[PDB]
């Protein structure tokens, strides 16, 4: 029905919110601290030197244990 | 249809996973550190000196800015 479509779309995106920002192919599982932004796959986050939300100085990368990650296991 | 059931069952589970394992009712947004278990709210976490997932010490709470929030 269209509600299968709505429901599709609304899946969709909250599947969309679980990738990284920047290369929108791998899940997030890390964050940059101290500011807490917790938007990129481990790959991304180690080559930004600053937030790419923010723009505060990253001091360390933080990995993130998440219960929504999914891998091809 | 049977379909449109198929995809509720999907979003709620999902929905599921992201709200705090001790209290059920808040969004996670809070990193047990340096293990990195992100498994509670804020206020839930803060009394916690050990992981409840994997006992590590927690030294530190680090708060979380989720896409998703
Ligand atoms: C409140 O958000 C969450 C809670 C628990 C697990 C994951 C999320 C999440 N939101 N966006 C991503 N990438 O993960
Ligand atoms: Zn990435
Ligand atoms: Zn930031
Ligand atoms: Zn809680
Ligand atoms: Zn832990």
């Amino acid at each position: 029905s269209q509600q299968t479509r709505v429901l599709q779309e609304k899946l969709r995106k909250l599947k969309e919110a679980m990738l990284c920002m920047v290369c929108c192919e791998e899940e997030i599982n890390s964050t940059f601290c101290p500011c807490g932004h917790t938007v990129c796959c481990e790959s991304c986050a180690a080559q930004l030197q600053s937030c790419p939300v923010c723009r505060s100085r990253v001091e360390h990368v933080q990995h993130v244990y998440l219960p929504t990650h999914t891998s091809l296991l």
